[PDB]
DNA sequence: TTTTTTTTTTTTTTT
């Protein structure tokens, strides 16, 4: 075992051995730019410093012999071999080792051994693993010859993927198995990370596995340096190794040996054992020890081998690295200084690949020019193979590029394309090849096999052998390769950067160079964009330095400024001056500005070259190093030699090609001709046009479309998105009976018709309607929910590949229309993409952003999209100029109006005010008349289009047919034969493409859809507001479907779909088909199911934002699923639209507003379920309620309006506005009416309405119930209103429906479960079971008697209102019929001993405080999902906190947290509620909308999400007091039902809530049996069948109360009368899955997370004292409650501050602690003291900030350590950003929800004390109120006097909230200056009126006894008496509480 | 024998 050194340490000691052994073979393997052939260079130099020679087998051909050098390596005395074929290469390593001669030879790339075959033979056929079997032979061989002349053998190899394999890793070695087994060590080398100079990348951090070792033991692993243009830092790892071994010293920075300091950090440590090299040997060797006639007759077999292999092939086979002269790095201009000066050799390396990637439009085709124009412009010959199909040669002219003498090719196959690369770089004739995409080199089998076939890697392993076959012939023609290839992002890589190239890691390796090109910026002519601001890495560098980056920029129509950075890069050098803005040269001004800086060196090119050489001298680490009439002679042999090969035109002189001229067509909008620069969309390249929903997409494509068959050119359109109008683009200029048409059922399907269409060269336009509806087989066959992870794009990157040869060379256009997706999370320019990957955006040729920007109105009428369309891609002329035009509907782009415009500020037309003239004759006043005017002179307009055309381009135009027709409809009966009948056909002659149309069930809505109806086969949504009548609509377009004897499908993913309701639209519940879906997949899936069978002829979607993903209703709630339901929604649509309209079925979308939390522009008003909806629906729908229709008192109708915001079927944004009443629906007649008066089909005389001159009805009302009563009359006026106001009119069978409707019904149920899907008419799920709400007159205006179960239910109202009230009154009457409920005190103020005297069981019902709203909603869930309890109740949804805020804290910005966190639990909560006929009702509370100045800005919290999903939406309030005469007894109470699916909306219910005993239920009763004659009032006198049951309504009361007989009997015949929706082994089936959803609860969030209220122990009504005892008393609770927040505000010298102590006082008299937030810096110590405060004891805080001053509650609370907190002003919070606009509430409200949680479980009592600001108010908005359990009005009232001497405020003390006992008790007592509450003086007070005190005029006696004359000498003699006090202050406690 | 290609929003906030 001899071991040679690697060259690094921690390498040769991983390797065990000490290095590598002699006489076996060694493999590195690794990374391109690992340090394979730098590693390999460095063992080398370490053995020829040990004098043993070394042979290099360059067979990779990129080996820098300068390099070489600066690795210690031995130029002169190297051999080396740059050899033809691996054969060769081995033979090679053979006779070498034979020779013994060398010691250690080297293989630079094995993946370069490239077998003879392989060699002579094509690019592309099968010589598959010929590879191999060479290796698996040369191993045989060498070893032996190895061991016996102990020559080192080294194989460098690369790493390629194998396919498709998922075992651990698919990393591989080329050149078979045969190399690893021989081996004796295998090495995995890899780059880690950098090694910086702070800003330079100097170095690369690398790691070397030992992966095999017959040496040692295996897996070593060795870390370490290489240093570019050093090698392997050495003594780096000697120190490292040194300090691991206590060798050397390190004392935090210092590196001591042996005492004396030798450097202070490792990079001074480096430096020093450099410097002192006899210390490091010594080290060297002690590391090693602990961690481990003779060359005469060498020399004599070396020149004998030597002349060997000279002998056998060739001259220069093998020769000394020294003197190779072909071996030279010759450099070529990139065209960019800066890039030269990046690359470090000043430029591409000659004989080399080199790869340019980077985004599309970056510039790497222009790149790429410009280094061809530079090389041409020194005289040297270029090929170009423009495999992307899109060189402009005008423009290669603009970069300096010779036309006429650079080389061209397009050719058909990746393989023609590299064989000709190979032919051109054999034929040493070509100096230079470029490769325009080799993302574009499609291999054969791949155009020839389908669109679709899976071909996995086939273009990699072409690439592999391209490469190994091209690096040989490109060094010995010196030919310089470059590629320029396109980014690809790897799917689920959550490391670094999937950023990735095409056809393989093979590139990366070979390319001697890789650059990063990338668009930064732009560059601004101010308006004009006339530059790509760019920046280009070195990202591979086998020349110089690798990473050094260039910046400069590319102007369009000029290319790559090169003096430009000349400039920059001589000022940064000194040889430029500047003086601020004017620039210099050796004193000589040289221009002010850059701008003339470039200029002028422009003018001087003698100058630019001399500054050029001199910036280069100094920034360049690494400079340069019968003749021509032998180049044309091999190159024309060469030229022939391909188009021998393969075809005429397979290559030529650009110059000359006419395939390649750019031809471009009309778009219809010359704007955009213009924008275009080259006037139109080039034919033969593709094209995207992108933009929003109803931005114009379609429209545009149909226009150029239009224009093209205005020029007799063919159009094919592929309405992937399945949704074209015939009739309607006809209307656009198109000729619909020429039209090729295609509604494809797959994507693969849509492209191998592309792809067909072009191979014809028939068709010279196709256009695709939405790449995002090109969706891929395998997605279409699995169901919606499986992810096929970018499918679509992969199948995207191989249609273009196919496509844009066949397009060229067919001149077919094809133009794609994409849609907008947004990607999540990025914080970077504009989360804008498109569908469909990258791919496309490449390829394209034209990028076009099309926006609807504005409206263009007659008026009232919306007539016109004002539209904008950028060009953001252009490889035809300058991108990014914008075009501003009109689309009228029903006409199209408005040409001519441009033509105006256009004419107007050329001025080819005179505006003179309104009138327009054209050479002098007047032509039309105004722009319309203009427009008329140019329309009907033609012959003008060409006149006028052509002039302007030549003023504002910058690129201008430059048995023929019956070979198209033949090959048209072979290609026609090809598509057809392939795919089916009526696959492709023409438009005018398509029968599923009509449009056939459904009444919504709202005339003057399908007016304003102006097609009559909802679109068949098409996609709808209708949006709009809770309650708005979305539902309703759907039902009503069912119904009138249902009339028509059509078979309707509800999808109540909404899970509040009322059957009988249903029934009351007129819909067929018997015959209408209903799901309830678990998940949204499943939701779809039925659609899927539904639209396939062809059965269904209507869907509706009752909610997309209830479509919630399984992996959310699985996941948590809280669980972050950012846009799962969008791409589920994405993926819908995509499946959807051709399923829908091969079945003509219609869907519908309900979908709910919400709103885009931050946006300043527009409005932030959205749909769910992202943008992909938006673009498929063929009709979007924005209905209201905007106001009520009213019977007088009695609400009745929700006056609506409709708004038609998409529309692809005839016109949008009209609009309809009607009326829907409750109980009855749309009122369709009604429209009829005013549209039959409006058009004076009816006559209105007044109020009597007319038909004919016969009166049909005085009044609407009776108008409305005639045309109801003659349908005959109704119909002939519904037909002549509908002739007259639509532009755009109305256009063995039966069996085969129900055959495959209970084939698919069966199949959902298989797929789903038992009652997945049913008839809605036998749901018994669905039936409207009703709660008591334990409030009659409130169940009567429920309508239905109650609240829902299965539903949501908010009840919203002030602080006080009784929401929680309200609650538990419906708990308890769910209790006392034996149902189960739970409560979510989430506002932690529920009281247990109230809860009991409202009726509730305590001991029976469940209660939960949790800490997070997350936790609140999970248990929610967790409890539906058991269906063991029937009620839940959420007090307080403002008290959701969501975690992060929690654990955030008070003043981070989690806008708008809590709303998507209620979003997603309404989404999971409804479907559990519903299985589990559990009843939620949420409780919520009133905030203020800052800034609105419409109706009322009070508003719910947690977002509009609950709003939706609510079934009922309850308005509480407190309108008045019930008196007992003195005392407050009754919260007088109005609630409002403003949201109902249940029954009539907006009926109000009013009664009374005595505080310890709740509703007064019977109250109620009583005033219901007086309105409705069922109880008699004769005055005072209440009577019942003539009996008298009481004087007065307390006597009604009291007497129903005792005779419940007669209450039932009652209360049953009110309901009955005033109900307008009726009511419709058990038991331990309950319990066991009730304690088993206990314990789960309990096992998720900790020990008491939900238990019965009777026994929780936190729950308690703790009190404290206020210090003031006829407050402790008026607080009913004898103080203040402990974990509850309280509130004391009044007005300044009240006493607030004051009274805050003196709880503070008898809590600190009791061993509590106290904190106090002196917000207000106005606490008196010593003033603090004489209160009887502890000063010493009591904690407080002047916080700066009232965050921090809330922060420092927060943590306080949570310490559980502070008993009371007190918050002096909440008025003083003021908010960071206000020291830095109710800024200060919104932080109150996000610190109310945070505190009460932490409060009550530290049972830590706050109290605020807030200001005054009835028209009195309380600061930090309403949040405070509400949280607080204890509302505190202090007054100064009165003065103490001693006489003269004022001592005292007489004061007042008010209860105005109480969530602990009875409100509104006051307490009148005195606060001493200096003392404090005079409690003593209340003892007195109390005593006296409790007649405790004896009082005869002045003087006051107890028993008997005179304890003093006058209250001064009462209260002075108790304070001597503290026993006889404590007995009159308990006797009276006793009395009072 | 040698990769293949993205995927799609998310939800108010509070005198
Ligand atoms: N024919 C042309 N006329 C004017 N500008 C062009 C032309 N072709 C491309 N450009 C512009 O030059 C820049 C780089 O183009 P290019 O190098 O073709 O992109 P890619 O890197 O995708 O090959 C882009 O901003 C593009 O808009
Ligand atoms: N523990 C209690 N003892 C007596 N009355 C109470 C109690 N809690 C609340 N009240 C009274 O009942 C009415 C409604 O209270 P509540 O429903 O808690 O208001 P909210 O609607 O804010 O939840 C109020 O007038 C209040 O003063
Ligand atoms: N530093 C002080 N020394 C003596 N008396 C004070 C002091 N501060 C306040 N007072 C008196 O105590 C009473 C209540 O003060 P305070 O509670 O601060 O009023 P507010 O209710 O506005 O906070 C007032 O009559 C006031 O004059
Ligand atoms: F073509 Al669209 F929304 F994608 F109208
Ligand atoms: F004394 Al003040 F609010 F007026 F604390
Ligand atoms: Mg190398
Ligand atoms: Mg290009
Ligand atoms: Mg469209
Ligand atoms: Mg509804
Ligand atoms: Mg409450």
């Amino acid at each position: 075992v001899e071991t040679i050194s690697t060259g690094s340490l921690s390498l040769d000691i991983a390797l065990g051995a000490g290095g590598l052994p002699m006489g076996r073979i060694v493999e590195i393997y690794g990374p391109e730019s690992s340090g394979k052939t730098t590693l390999t260079l460095q063992v080398i130099a370490a053995a020829q410093r040990e004098g043993k020679t070394c042979a290099f087998i360059d067979a990779e051909h990129a080996l820098d012999p300068i390099y070489a050098r600066k690795l210690g390596v031995d130029i002169d005395n190297l051999l080396c071999s740059q050899p033809d074929t691996g054969e060769q290469a081995l033979e090679i390593c053979d006779a070498l080792a034979r020779s013994g001669a060398v010691d250690v030879i080297v293989v630079d790339s094995v993946a370069a051994l490239t077998p003879k075959a392989e060699i002579e033979g094509e690019i592309g056929d099968s010589h598959m693993g010929l590879a191999a079997r060479m290796m698996s032979q040369a191993m045989r061989k060498l070893a032996g010859n190895l061991k016996q002349s102990n020559t080192l053998l080294i194989f460098i190899n690369q790493i390629r993927m194998k396919i498709g394999v998922m075992f651990g890793n698919p990393e591989t070695t080329t050149g078979g198995n045969a190399l690893k087994f021989y081996a004796s060590v295998r090495l995995d080398i890899r780059r880690i990370g950098a090694v910086k100079e702070g800003e330079n990348v100097v170095g690369s951090e690398t790691r070397v596995k030992v992966v095999k070792n017959k040496i040692a033991a295996p897996f070593k692993q060795a870390e370490f340096q290489i240093l570019y243009g050093e090698g392997i830092n050495f003594y780096g790892e000697l120190v490292d190794l040194g300090v691991k071994e206590k060798l050397i010293e390190k004392a935090g920075a210092w590196y001591s040996y042996k005492g004396e300091k030798i450097g202070q950090g490792k990079a001074n440590a480096t430096a020093w054992l450099k410097d002192n090299p006899e210390t490091a040997k010594e080290i060297e060797k002690k590391v090693r020890e602990l961690l481990l006639a003779i060359d005469e007759n060498k020399q004599k077999a070396l020149a004998a081998a030597l002349g060997q292999i000279e002998k056998q092939f060739g001259k220069g086979s093998i020769m000394r690295l020294g003197e190779d002269r072909s071996m030279d790095v010759e450099t070529i201009s990139t065209g960019s200084l800066s890039l030269d000066i990046a690359l470090g050799a000043g430029g591409l390396p000659m004989g080399r690949i080199v790869e340019i990637y980077g985004p599309e439009s970056s510039g790497k085709t222009t790149l790429t020019l410009q280094v061809i124009a530079a090389a041409q412009r020194e005289g040297k010959t270029c090929a170009f193979i423009d495999a992307e199909h899109a060189l402009d040669p005008i423009y290669a002219r603009k970069l300096g590029v010779d036309i006429d003498n650079l080389l061209c090719s397009q050719p058909d196959t990746g393989e023609q394309a590299l064989e000709i690369c190979d032919a051109l770089a054999r034929s040493g004739a070509v100096d230079v090849i470029v490769v325009d995409s080799v993302a574009a080199l499609t291999p054969k089998a791949e155009i020839e096999g389908e669109i679709g076939d899976s071909h996995m890697g086939l273009a990699a392993r072409m690439m592999s052998q391209a490469m190994r076959k091209l690096a040989g012939n490109l060094k010995q023609s010196n030919t310089l390769l470059i590629f320029i290839n396109q980014i690809r992002m790897k799917i689920g890589v959550m490391f670094g950067n999937p950023e990735t190239t095409t056809g393989g890691n093979a590139l990366k390796f070979y390319a001697s160079v890789r650059l990063d090109i990338r668009r930064i910026g732009a560059v601004k002519e101010g308006e004009n964009v006339v530059g790509s601001e760019t920046r280009v890495k070195v990202v591979k560098n086998k020349i110089a330095a690798p990473f050094k980056q260039a910046e400069f920029q590319i102007l369009y129509g000029e290319g790559i400024n090169f003096y430009g950075e000349l400039v920059d890069l001589g000022v940064k050098e000194k040889l430029i001056e500047k003086a601020g803005a004017w620039y210099s040269y050796k004193g000589e001004k040289i221009g002010q500005g850059k701008a003339n800086a470039t200029a002028w060196l422009k003018d001087n090119p003698e100058t630019a070259k001399e500054i050029e050489k001199k910036v280069r001298e100094l920034l360049l680490s690494n400079p340069n190093s019968a003749i021509d009439e032998n180049k044309q002679k091999a190159l024309a042999a060469a030229l022939g030699q391909i188009e021998k090969q393969f075809g005429k035109g397979s290559i030529m002189r650009l110059g000359e090609d006419r395939s390649m001229d750019v031809e471009t067509i009309s778009t219809g909008s010359l704007s955009l001709d213009i924008a275009l620069g080259a006037g139109g969309l080039p034919m033969g390249r593709i094209v995207e046009i992108y933009g929003p929903e109803s931005s114009g997409k379609t429209t545009l494509t149909l226009q150029v479309i239009a224009a093209a068959q205005r020029e007799g050119k063919t159009c094919a359109f592929i309405d992937a998105e399945h949704a074209l109008d015939p009739i309607y683009a006809r209307k656009l200029g198109v000729d619909i009976d020429n039209l090729l048409c295609s509604q494809p059922d797959t994507g693969e399907q849509a492209l191998e018709i592309c792809d067909a269409l072009a191979r014809s060269g028939a068709v010279d336009v196709i256009v695709v309607d939405s790449v995002a509806a090109l969706t891929p087989k395998a997605e279409i066959e699995g169901e919606i929910g499986d992810s096929h992870m970018g499918l679509a794009a992969r199948m995207m990157s191989q249609a273009m590949r196919k496509l844009a040869g066949n397009l060229k060379q067919s001149n077919t256009l094809l133009i794609f229309i994409n849609q907008i997706r947004m990607k999540i999370g990025v914080m970077f320019g504009n989360p804008e993409t498109t569908t469909g990957g990258n791919a496309l955006k490449f390829y394209a040729s034209v990028r076009l952003d099309i926006r609807r920007i504005g409206a263009v109105k007659e008026g009232e009428n919306v007539v016109g999209s004002e539209t904008r369309v950028k060009v953001v891609k252009n490889k035809i002329a300058a991108p990014f100029k914008q075009a501003e035009f009109q689309i009228l509907y029903g006409e199209g782009i408005n040409f001519y109006g441009e033509l105006v415009d256009l004419g107007v500020k050329e001025k080819l037309i005179e505006k003179a005010g309104a009138w327009y003239s054209y050479k002098g004759e007047k032509i039309g006043q105004g722009k319309a008349n203009a427009t008329a005017w140019l329309k009907d002179n033609p012959e003008t307009a060409k006149e006028i289009e052509k002039k302007v055309r030549e003023l504002l381009l910058s690129n201008p135009n430059s048995a023929i047919d019956e070979n198209k027709q033949k090959a048209l409809a072979a290609a026609l009966g090809q598509i057809e034969k392939q795919f089916g009948k009526g696959s492709i056909m023409r438009l005018g002659e398509d029968r599923s493409m009509d449009v056939e149309t459904i009444s919504t069930g709202s005339l003057s809505l399908d007016i304003a859809l102006g097609a009559g109806g909802l679109p068949m086969g098409r996609i709808v949504e209708i949006y709009g507001p809770e309650s708005s009548g979305k539902t309703t609509l759907t039902l009503q377009v069912i119904a009138a479907a249902q009339r028509e004897g059509k078979t309707c499908a509800f999808i109540d993913a909404e899970h509040a779909l009322d059957p009988i309701y249903a029934r009351k639209l007129g819909v067929d519940i018997d015959n209408l088909l209903c799901s309830q879906p678990d998940t949204g997949e499943q939701a779809l899936e039925i659609c899927d199911a539904l639209a396939r069978s062809g059965a269904v002829d209507v869907i509706v979607v009752d909610s997309v934002a209830a479509l919630t993903p399984k992996a959310e209703i699985e996941g948590e709630i809280g669980d972050s699923h950012m846009g799962l339901a969008a791409r589920m929604m994405s993926q819908a649509m995509r499946k959807l639209a051709g399923n829908l309209k091969q079945s003509n079925t219609l869907l519908i979308f309900i979908n709910q507003i919400r709103m885009k939390i931050g946006v300043m522009f527009g409005n932030p008003e959205t749909t769910t379920g992202g943008n992909a909806l938006k673009f498929y629906a063929s009709v979007r729908l924005d209905i209201r309620r905007i106001g009520a229709v009213k019977e007088g008192e009695n609400v009745v109708g929700s006056e609506t309006r409709v708004k038609v915001v998409k529309n692809k079927i005839a016109a949008p944004f009209k609009q309809a506005e009607f009326q829907i009443l409750y109980g009855e629906g749309i009122n369709f007649y009604g429209e009829l009416v005013d549209l039959g008066v409006k058009e004076k089909l009816i006559e209105k005389a007044g109020a009597w309405y007319s038909y004919k001159g016969e009166k049909i009805g005085q009044g609407k009302a009776n108008a409305t119930a005639w045309l109801k009563d003659n349908p005959e009359t109704a119909k002939e006026i519904e037909k002549k209103v509908r002739e007259l106001l639509l532009s755009n009119p109305n256009s063995a069978i039966d069996e085969n429906k129900q055959k495959a409707l209970a084939a698919a019904l069966g199949q959902i149920e298989k797929q789903f479960g038992k009652g997945s899907i049913m008839r809605l008419g036998e749901d018994r799920s669905m039936d409207v079971e009703t709660i008591s709400t334990g409030s009659l007159s409130l169940d009567i205006a429920l309508g239905a008697g109650g609240l829902p179960m299965g539903r949501i239910v908010e009840i919203y109202g002030p602080e006080s209102s009784g929401k929680t009230t309200l609650t538990l009154q419906v708990i308890a009457a769910a209790q006392r019929e034996g149902k189960t409920c739970a409560f979510i005190d989430a506002e932690h103020a529920l009281d247990p001993i109230y809860a009991r005297k409202l009726g509730v069981d305590i001991d029976n019902l469940l209660c939960s405080q949790p800490d997070t709203g997350e936790q609140a909603l999970e248990i929610c869930d967790a409890l539906a999902r058991s269906g063991a309890v029937d009620v839940i109740v959420v007090d307080s949804v403002a008290a959701l906190t969501p975690k992060a805020e929690i654990e955030g804290e008070i003043g981070d910005s989690h806008m708008g947290l809590a709303a998507r966190m209620m979003s997603q639990a309404m989404r999971k909560l409804a479907g559990n509620l519903k299985q589990s006929n559990t009843l939620l009702i949420f409780i919520n509370q009133i905030r203020m909308k800052i800034g609105v100045m419409f109706g009322n800005p009070e508003t719910t919290t947690g977002g509009n999400a609950l709003k939706f999903y609510a079934s009922v939406r309850l308005d509480i309030r407190r309108i008045g007091a019930v008196k007992e005469g003195e005392n407050v007894v009754g919260s007088e109470t109005r609630v409002k039902v403003v949201k109902n699916k249940i029954a009539a909306p907006f009926k109000q219910a009013e009664f009374q809530i005595l505080y310890g005993e709740g509703i007064n239920f019977y109250g109620e009763l009583v005033d219901l049996g007086v309105k409705e004659k069922l109880i008699e009032k004769a005055g005072a006198w209440y009577s019942y069948k003539g009996e008298k049951i009481g004087q007065g309504k307390a006597n009604a009361t009291a007497w129903l109360k005792d005779n419940p007989e007669t209450a039932k009997e009652i209360e049953k015949k009110v309901r009955e009368l005033l109900l307008s929706n009726p009511n419709s082994a058990i038991d331990e089936n309950k319990q066991k899955a009730l304690a088993a959803a206990l314990g789960q609860i309990e096992k998720q969030f900790g020990k008491g997370s939900i238990m019965r209220l009777g026994e929780d122990r936190s729950m308690d009504v703790e009190t404290i004292s206020t210090g003031s005892l006829s407050l402790d008393i008026a607080l009913g609770a004898g103080g203040l409650p402990m974990g509850r927040i309280v509130e004391i505000y009044g007005p300044e010298s009240s006493g607030k501050t004051t009274l805050t102590l003196q709880v503070i006082a008898a809590a600190q008299r009791e061993g509590k602690t106290c904190a106090f937030i002196d917000a207000e810096h106005a606490l008196d110590p010593i003033y603090a003291r004489k209160l009887g405060v502890d000063i010493d004891n009591l904690l407080c805080s002047q916080p700066d900030t009232g965050e921090q001053a809330l922060e420092i509650c927060d943590a306080l609370a949570r310490s559980g350590a502070v008993d009371v907190i007190v918050v002096d002003s909440v008025a003083a919070l003021t908010p960071k950003a206000e020291i830095e606009m109710g800024l200060a509430a919104r932080m109150m409200s996000q610190a109310m929800r945070k505190l009460a949680g932490n409060l009550k479980q530290s049972n830590t009592l706050l109290i605020f004390i807030n200001q005054i600001r009835n028209p009195e108010t309380t600061t930090g908005g309403n949040a405070l109120k509400f949280y607080a359990s204890v509302r505190l009005d202090i007054r100064r009232i009165g003065a103490v006097k001693e006489g003269e001497n004022v001592v005292g405020s007489e004061t007042r003390v008010k209860v105005v909230k109480n969530k602990i006992a009875a409100p509104f008790k006051q307490a009148e007592f005195q606060i001493l200056y200096g003392e404090g509450i005079n409690f003593y003086g209340e003892l007195v007070d109390l005593g006296v009126k409790e007649k405790l005190i004896e009082k005869a005029g002045a003087w006051y006696s107890y028993k008997g006894e005179k304890i003093g004359q006058g209250k001064a000498n009462a209260t002075a003699w108790l304070k001597d008496n503290p026993e006889t006090a404590k007995e009159i202050e308990k006797k009276v406690r006793e009395l009072l509480l």
